[PDB]
């Protein structure tokens, strides 16, 4: 359902936090790989292995689909951005229901 996205993206925001709080080996590679799992808009869970802090950027641009009862399946997009020296934050953008942003 929609909670798949809401859970996976939320935990990913925490994942980024872990990655961001974890020290990195020369190059920006991470001590220990983290498994992040996103379900694409077609409904297939893809498991990404974060071996470097920069792997967070791989997730930016990911598309999710949200199936909700009493509504419709909306397209959600995974967005990650830089906040510091190889430090990235995660959130989700929804262009299907725009309250302030307009598509360019």
């Amino acid at each position: 359902g929609r909670h798949v996205v809401q859970q996976q993206v939320q935990v990913l925001q925490r994942q980024a936090s872990d990655i961001n709080n974890t020290k990195s080996l020369p190059g920006g590679k991470l001590p220990k790989p983290v498994t992040v799992k996103l379900t694409d808009e077609n409904g297939k869970p893809q498991t990404y292995t974060i071996n470097r802090r920069e792997d967070l950027m791989k997730l930016n641009g990911k598309v999710l689909s949200t199936k909700t009862t009493l509504g419709l399946e909306q397209t959600f997009r995974l967005r990650v951005e830089d906040i510091g020296g190889k430090n990235y934050r995660v959130f989700y953008e929804t262009n299907k229901l725009e309250h302030h942003h307009h598509h360019h």
